[PDB]
């Protein structure tokens, strides 16, 4: 549609806690009796440079680990290493814990994101994990361990947890198994973002949301081959679409009964001519962070 | 400034029921005792177009209306209106109750929404009240008696209560008094939004956002009087910015070490030359909705 949203954020604020090793503070996810955060919450200066985290982590006790879940300090009985994130046992399962699943998006797929700081939620946004792996968010002065998610019903999916800032001012990060979208690595090296595109199944999609809500003045009557569509898109700078993505689309395609290559026809008329001072979804530019269910969960 | 945050919505959720009346059923606030709700719930098809309210809420009884905390029913024990809520004072305080204001907002100041169907959260997403009263973006629609807040620590202020669509698509509602933003009623008539203009005052702190981030290509060695800067915005359907508005970016000026009437010298010359196909914090348009306030919160 036309306004971006978050998903609400209640059942994710419930499971924020501040996680402190000496002077550093992060954020971490309070689920059950364990808190998960980043492993670089062990680390200062001189170890992000070459950290190994598995020596830095045999030093720790229990003891190391400041848990504050609010008011109260959280007891840490037990720690280990799952990839980049650390897993702290407490003493305590958490009353709020949501019913909640682990998982791995896909790039091109969006999310909400809780920013917080010290353990404390900040707000809300909606976002795409980008086709380059990285997001373009607004993360701050110790937003560290804030998580990514979506809600289908009353289950939390958990996706994302921050762990860097690139030298572009995006973000890097990992799924809730520790595991980095990217290549990226938690130590202090030349990494850099690759070069971005645009999310073509996630532009298509809001096309389809436009012609529902009755905004489709760039129908045309013309249909396209799906490589003769790639032709023109990347050209554009956009990502090639699959067989896979023409058949995501498909609910879509058959609620407004336009084939997904009539679509790519209409968006390569788009990008070939532009909108011409027009607007599509009050929008002067083709938008690419909703995804096919996104559309199809608000309007559709 | 690249991304708008919405404030995190778990204390508004715990706080958000169904409130039905006959076949109408929408959203309502429990706070304490009382559930707050728009009066147009008691109306029909048929008192949409000419309702008295007063003729149609002494026809009414306790028992006449249901609310719904999720599958649990809260028995109605009093029922009073207050301008255009009604007010229903029910047998049970909300335990989960936040600290709380209510606070009437000006135009061009932002908030939160909590987007609801039925009494369950939908959405979260953060916008601004547009000069001429109404909000923006069509993703409103089913969710009457949504409210939009502001939180403060750990003080929610309750700014707004959706209840209208206008012709338009743009909504209007109320603050938590039951007073309209704007001239509009709730009846079933051909009232309009009137003329709107972009919030000057909000896309030079987006502008200082921008100088910030490291964004500073629309700079220029030229200033302006208020009175020049003003003869040619009003030109591009901007609101004037008057001696307190330049005076609110004062802490944004001594931070980037850009005076007010130079950013606006800069803002002059881009209403008069276009962006010329370049971007401002990724965005291909001037924006609006982040406050001064906003900008210091979270750009910096
Ligand atoms: C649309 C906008 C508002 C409402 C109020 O409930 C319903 C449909």
């Amino acid at each position: 549609g036309f306004r971006k949203m978050a998903f609400p954020s209640g059942k994710v604020e419930g499971c924020m806690v501040q996680v402190t090793c000496g002077t550093t503070t992060l954020n971490g996810l309070w689920l059950d009796d364990t808190v998960y955060c980043p492993r670089h919450v062990i680390c200062t200066a001189e170890d992000m440079l070459n950290p190994n985290y598995e020596d830095l982590l045999i030093r720790k006790s229990n003891h190391s680990f400041l848990v504050q879940a609010g008011n109260v300090q959280l007891r840490v009985i037990g720690h280990s290493m799952q990839n980049c994130l650390l897993r702290l046992k407490v003493d305590t399962s958490n009353p709020k814990t949501p019913k909640y699943k682990f998982v791995r998006i896909q790039p091109g797929q969006t999310f909400s994101v809780l920013a917080c700081y010290n353990g404390s939620p900040s707000g809300v946004y909606q976002c795409a994990m980008r086709p380059n792996h990285t997001i373009k968010g607004s993360f701050l002065n110790g937003s560290c361990g804030s998580v990514g998610f979506n809600i289908d019903y009353d289950c939390v999916s958990f996706c994302y947890m921050h762990h860097m800032e690139l030298p572009t001012g995006v973000h890097a990060g990992t799924d809730l198994e520790g595991k980095f979208y990217g290549p990226f690595v938690d130590r202090q090296t030349a990494q850099a973002a690759g070069t971005d595109t645009t999310i073509t199944l996630n532009v298509l999609a809001w096309l389809y949301a436009a012609v529902i809500n009755g905004d489709r003045w760039f129908l045309n009557r013309f249909t396209t081959t799906l490589n003769d569509f790639n032709l023109v898109a990347m050209k554009y700078n956009y990502e090639p679409l699959t067989q896979d993505h023409v058949d995501i689309l498909g609910p879509l395609s058959a609620q407004t009964g336009i084939a997904v290559l009539d679509m790519c026809a209409a968006l390569k008329e788009l990008l070939q001519n532009g909108m011409n001072g027009r607007t599509i979804l009050g929008s002067t530019i083709l938008e690419d962070e909703f995804t096919p269910f996104d559309v199809v969960r608000q309007c559709s």
